[PDB]
């Protein structure tokens, strides 16, 4: 989660 959700550090 946060930092590299699947795609790059996106989210929190």
């Amino acid at each position: 989660y946060c930092k590299f959700e699947x795609a790059t550090f996106k989210s929190c």
